[PDB]
């Protein structure tokens, strides 16, 4: 049976409007009056971050705030503005201020929490990640929160999943993982791909289920439990 349902909250439960506005506000704060378009800085930042994280995929963990600060240092040198001090504070303030959940998130977590172990699996440093979840009002809706910093490795390393399962006290066969990107297979978890806009059809085959609204998750799991 299914006894645990895991999510990737800061990555699949944050509205894209909200995620973009947070990142734009960060860029705007960094630049101040410097004569560079913040949307151009943002696009270039997302480029270098994606690249830097892929270099680390599956590797031993290194603080993500440190990696992002190197990226911003490259951008400051590239465009000529002064490297912002305390960038991690700027980012955490802007996320707590403007971060936003998809509309059905709270209802879905509250409904699962009575009958299942509800967990979060996150690739974000633990301290800022947990402060963000508190600001969003969902930290205490989770039975467990597990990060790559706790596990010691970046995805797709299985270790983060092994630890999340240990916290829930079950083997992979008893759990589902809801993510928006397709490591996790050898452990036996049931994968649900969240594809709100039907934009990742080429990756549907590598997922056991595909949804566009999180309210479909309770149905899949209630179904799987006879």
């Amino acid at each position: 049976m299914i006894r645990a349902v895991f999510f990737d909250s800061l990555g699949t439960l944050i509205s894209v409007e909200g995620a973009y506005k947070v990142r734009l506000k960060i860029m705007e704060e960094v630049l101040g009056d410097y004569p560079l378009n913040p949307k151009t800085l943002l696009d270039e930042y997302e480029k270098l971050a994606r690249e830097a994280f892929s270099n680390y995929a599956g590797k031993p963990y290194r603080p993500m705030r440190d990696i992002l600060e190197e990226v911003m240092r490259k951008l400051a040198e590239k465009y000529g503005f002064k490297y912002p001090e305390n960038l991690r504070e700027i980012s955490l303030r802007m996320a707590c201020r403007y971060g936003e959940l998809y509309p059905e998130v709270v209802e879905v977590l509250k409904s699962l929490k009575g009958k299942y172990h509800v967990g979060d699996i996150l690739q974000r440093d633990t301290e800022p990640a947990t402060a963000f979840l508190d600001a969003l009002g969902i930290k205490d809706l989770f039975d467990s929160i597990t990060t790559s910093e706790e596990a010691g490795f970046f995805k797709p390393h299985p270790r983060i999943f092994e630890l999340a399962l240990k916290k829930a006290g079950v083997k992979g066969e008893k759990a589902v993982y809801v993510g928006d990107n397709p490591g996790s297979k050898n452990l036996g978890m049931t994968s649900i791909l969240l594809d709100r806009k039907g934009e990742k059809r080429e990756f549907w085959d590598k997922a056991d289920f595909i949804v566009s609204d999180l309210r479909e998750v309770i149905k899949i799991v209630d179904e799987l439990n006879g």
